[PDB]
């Protein structure tokens, strides 16, 4: 019949430059009677030693014991965890990264690939894009600040078969809250447009891809500035604290918006939909809820001729997921891919970017064949969260 | 993989009384490898034999030769047949029983039941209800008019069990649109109330069921008649043409609204939960584009903090579908059932409610051994259609 | 008095190159006075053979037997059939194409036009559309995706004396619901448009021809690009199962939005003007509900300062009725026209577009005489539906 | 075709009591193939000398010379007569009358009743009601106040058929806008309903005919007062002039709203659907625009799930004009009727109330035989505008 | 400026019967200066183990070596740590109780009582309330489920000088979500609700004290059912995650909304006044943010005439913390009360009720003295968190 058993937690450390962040919270759970699942966590309110604490604190608690299959109850059990019954970021972190374990469990189990257990083969190969990054001559501080850097990242992006890219130019996000940009930001904002979509004209769409550093006038002031070089969409132009600001943004420029990234749950992805919020929802699998969620989500999305477009800045699991999910349904935009060796050695090259797009997995669950002993090699031993925000104010 | 091959069509009709209507849909799919599963259509705009060849044409279009596991693909293909890609009533309800069938053999495939599939086993157990049926020693013509009968029937279903009864004292629907109650209607509903409520007290809710006969105006003079009695529902107050007056009818009663019947896919519930027209979505699984779809649906009410309760005024195949879903989400109000000889032996009673409620389901796929040989014995004669809106208008 | 006795059904196939979709559903009505009428039904969601039980079925249960006069009656059972009173798309389908035969019927009756029954000769006139076509010298596959071509086709057009053309540079619709256009397709929209508006000048109106392909974030994108070039409207920009969201393309937009080729009943249409989803209402009479049930609509519309564009993509009888629908209303707008020699002889030449208007018929009924032999002589043997939705995504 | 020719206005006065009114405005066309049509002008905001000069205005600039077919185009006119194109009281209740005797006029043509012209007998039979006059042994002037004598009548009406009956103890309209009632007022509403329910029972439903006299405050005041007594509809609440305000009582009190009588055109009647200021309809067909302007109308109601109920306090003709409208819609609720020896005679008897309903017409036309002879021996002789406003404050 | 410099975490466990919850979280800071503040942590979404790791985690990386005068700069500091800036109901539990201690301690640098600090004092008084817990001679288990018992729990109340009383008997809340409140629920708290406005009269208000148990349709109809006996409040109608929906209940039922105690920050209030979802709300201090973020979240329901009834379900020190706030501010309701020996024993006696109210504390800080010794001699040792949302179905 069936029970989850034991749980391990893994955090390591992508090595210099690190794209990708600090580390990664991976999660291995067995069955009793010996399916190994593995999953990824997406959580950084607190440190790695912190969240081990509320993983296994979850994991024992609510699922420890449950026969796999039964999503649906260990979901509404986390999530209703200590009287709460609401979004509760840090927790729903933890329940994600075990989820997804439970998902490649279930497609070893019955021997499919995980997107097969969840509506089927809606797309054999799922469209890929890459934020723009130093290439291996590009002085790696300038890059950051030139719109002609990023540009020849761009045309390398597009020779290896994007057919679109990341990039934020916006400048610094800080804990203080939204901020107007300072002119030079709108300025290089609209230079580094200008110089990506010259370079890769017709044979990509720019994505642009903003850290909620703005005040609702802020992102409206950008959001028209670069409006002009017809940005497939604008991201997260504000804090994601304020849903019908977003809206706001929304009616008043004409670029799509896209958010998510650091919302969880249907609870609050509902209403970014019902009030047109954002037009393209970007979840964090390993934060969202996990898989089924994000299908729900997904589901969504649908009766607002809405599409999903999967956030990753973590590990190759967490990717995974978003792949198995991006393969079972019809309103999939693209995902978010990071091209490092050491993402790929951490799967040992089992899901991988073919000229710009993901072929969907034949082999059972997740299709990953995880390097646990490459992932101990490299433990995370810095006292940052695998992502910060800034203390000094925007820079005038 | 397993793909699908062959289709057969099986139209059944219950004998007298006929409690749950002229007739039954039956589709049996199997596999190239053998496997069989049953399906249950929905369908009764046209007659039995034009839908045979609804059934056949969406079967060899959209489904034939291809993988089962693929319900989101199938279904985008039926959905967008022909260059509609929205809600066909007609098209819907032949695919919804196929799409059920489908996962009566995935589930044989796996040797899971249905629910297993779909989320996990959410509900033990699910909370039934029936309709007010005449007794043995009871004037099957008066009955009908007839609070007092009524009432015994109530006190037999408490006996039994039932924790919820349905009724509709209301008068008739007709081809006409919505109409002003009679007087005497307002009347005989408020006097099936008070006695209903009266016999049964605390042990059971009052579900009032009515088919949608009137006007705005009439459904919300009748709903405020009934409100003292405290009825659960309120079940199709007007047409299911005005989700707008819909919600209308539920702002100015006390009573909540249920609705679903007659309506179809996600994109028709979408905006019943937007607006307000409705707090208990009711769904007919051979009708909505399946269990699939319905799954969809319930994740949608679930962000509205609403319910899901199955329609069934059909066989015992599509209450099956009912009670997989039913078991599957955390939003289960309760699941509409019929007790006849002929639901019960259709399967082989291997489903079966006891003490008003069910057991989710052991066996694979559905869990049922339909008995072919018992519904080919007994074919529809009949002119009619599954249910008929009468000619006449409203008696005054 | 006169009473609907005999039907036939004649679906009949265009010759190549096939302007016009793969078959025409020809209905053919007389009374047991022997009076004849034609009628076309607009049905694609199942095949010939389908369709034919299903107009089979509307008619012998609710049209047979029945006074012509009695519009509003046979629409009430239609429409309500199987206790649905919602729209089915297949059944309206069925009996539109019987309800534009019965007023073929009642004009020959009364020896007048159709329009002289309906309100009158509103316009002496009907100014009239086309799609660009391929010219004789044309590459029939490279015109498609040709600006330069189309161009020179819209050319044609302005020589005829058409006052405006319609075409759909914006790539092809697929099953999978809306997707995000790639940026070459909104390039080359682009070109479209300068192509074509730089060659008609003030000498015609564009009618941006587009049929659901998109997402409302692609479709708003799509919109404000060919902005500039002053289109007359911008057709369907969303599929037609999300009312809400059209709106959100129309407010985001300066292009006015048309739409309902794919909607049925007034039911579906007063939700779109009630919304906003659309300024321009383009009904298939073979598909709403029939002349009068367009009626309806047209007065609905008229509340709203909105016109009517009746849509044909189908026989010269669906057409006929367009026009008299078109000749009896004040708000209409323009006459969608297929000019081939197939549409002429099938009703031998008895209604032409003459430089660019259709000139009120005055002969009785449809005015037409429908050539039997001819569509009997081209029957339908291919295995596709009318129209259909790709499997194949958007190339990126 | 035939042409509108001659017309000729008679005004003619009811004898006493005078149930109807003052006096009515008829008027008799014929065509220049001598054909003779009458219907019926609603217009009082200048007397019978004046509206002699506004119809004969409106019959020689719009409508003489003119095919009566053409009856959109004719409309058109006479909307826009001068520059307008807006709704004008006093030129559409000319236009309304004109256009009715246009209809009569075409039935003769046809040789068909005009509802088999207009969607045909879409009901068999029409339900009726009346206002509650003085019985014989009444004192005429103390049963206006006498919730008493009332229910006597109302009984009367029962014991004849009727299953609805009309009544107003609200107090008196005056030319000052609306008023709070004193609580007597109030009280005397609530005797009156009490009585009358208590008499007639469920055999009979009470409409509450209220002529707009209140202020938004006192409608609510009163309706919440009179709800506990189930009246069918609340009629006028207030002034005809504050859509959205009646909207609020309608949303303040239980009781449908009816409105109309006092409005002309859709483009008045469009927003009282929309903005739910009324569930039920009452044009007068002699000021509304006429019969083909109340089918648009109607049709408008259907998708508001909103009826209509012809109004009438005028004579025959105008009647004659609101049975063919209800014999032809779906959503007919109930007619209006006067029964006086006058209205009898005026027509020859030729159409009837029986016990409480009206039989769809048979003859061609209007199906009436006007006696000229006896209108032209009645005479107006008073000054009296039809109805009018009293000067004097509500009295406290 | 003194720097906070050291944590001590402390979880302590009430003894039996424990009235307040399985355990508190209490924090003690130290200046380096060795001023040291108390406060109270409210959470438990997680237990005591991986909320030390929580707590210990966010005040070295946001508050230790500040300046505790720097209230905005630490919150900004957690409620953005790790890239989010949105509310984390697990984080900021953590730094509401360690924000509360700060607050001690400033009351102890600047010598005055913390409301002397935070607009001063507004209330010399504060109104409590309280829970119905049983008397002595209660059967400790029947007492729940008795009206009888309650209402002499209440009688007791009122004697000791409380003017409100709280209690809950619609039945258990689960992990499930919203359900439909049984018949027997309904009926039950009825007669809770007449017993006890019996018994008290006018001398106390009724708080219906409900944990978010229903769907939005239950929560209504155990509003209404409840009305009649005129609650003061109605808590928590439904779960704390759907506001739209809450908004509806608020709409629906004539009883004043109250809720909060489940929200955290400013940004999840919000909504909830903007929206009509509550008026009155409820803060538990040592989850919202702590002090400084309830009084601006005060400030908002300022403006919006809702008033502030700070939670308790918890010890002594976050009680402390709401006294000052209801203190400080004009638009304070009531403060929930909890009275143990051991809540009185925790703080030595410092604070107390008095005949139902609380006088503005007068010693430095939150006026206490915390009894270390008696906490760190009541440890918790068992695995149940503080609260917990019940597995089982709601019984019908």
């Amino acid at each position: 019949s069936m029970k989850l058993q034991d749980l391990e937690v893994i955090v390591t450390a992508p090595p210099a430059p690190g794209w990708g962040g600090r580390y990664w919270i991976l999660v291995k759970l067995t069955t009793d009677t010996g399916i190994v699942g593995w999953g990824e966590c997406y959580a950084a309110s607190v440190g790695p030693q912190a969240m081990r604490a509320v993983i296994e604190d979850v994991f024992a608690r609510h699922m420890q014991g449950e026969n796999p299959e039964n999503i649906e109850l260990m979901y509404r059990r986390a999530y209703s965890s200590g009287f709460t019954q609401r979004p509760d970021l840090t927790v729903m972190g933890a329940f994600s990264g075990l989820e997804i374990a439970c998902w490649d469990i279930l497609g070893k189990d019955r021997d499919r690939p995980v997107y097969a257990l969840i509506g089927g083969r809606m797309n054999e190969r799922v469209r890929g894009y890459t934020y723009l990054y130093p290439l291996p001559h590009h002085d790696m501080t300038a890059f950051w600040t030139s719109p002609e850097m990023a540009a020849e990242s761009a045309l390398d992006c597009v020779a290896r078969g994007y057919t679109a890219i990341k990039f934020d130019p916006a400048g610094p996000y800080t804990m203080r809250g939204g901020h107007m940009p300072a002119m030079t930001d709108i300025s290089q904002s609209v230079a580094f447009c200008k110089a990506i979509r010259a370079a890769v004209g017709d044979k990509a769409d720019l994505l642009f891809g903003t850290h909620g550093q703005f005040t609702t006038a802020g992102a409206i002031r950008l959001g028209n500035a670069i409006a002009p070089y017809s940005p497939l969409w604008y991201e997260e132009p504000i804090p994601p604290d304020a849903v019908e600001q977003m809206a706001a943004v929304a009616r008043a420029v004409p670029i799509p918006v896209a958010t998510g990234e650091r919302l969880t749950t249907k609870a609050e992805f509902a209403p970014v939909l019902r009030s047109g919020a954002a037009a393209i929802l970007q979840p964090a699998l390993g934060r969202v809820g996990g898989i089924w969620e994000a299908k729900k989500i997904a589901a969504m999305a649908e009766v607002y001729n809405a599409q999903i477009a999967p956030h990753l800045y973590a590990g190759p699991v967490e990717w995974a997921a978003n792949i198995h999910l991006a393969a079972s349904i019809p309103n999939i935009l693209m995902c978010e891919c990071i091209e490092t060796p050491f993402h790929d050695q951490l799967i040992k090259s089992t899901i991988k970017v073919e000229d710009g797009f993901i072929t969907a997995p034949t082999a059972a669950g997740l299709g990953l064949e995880v390097d646990e002993a490459l992932a101990r090699a490299h433990p995370y031993t810095g006292n940052g969260l695998h992502l910060e925000m800034q203390e000094a104010p925007c820079d005038y």
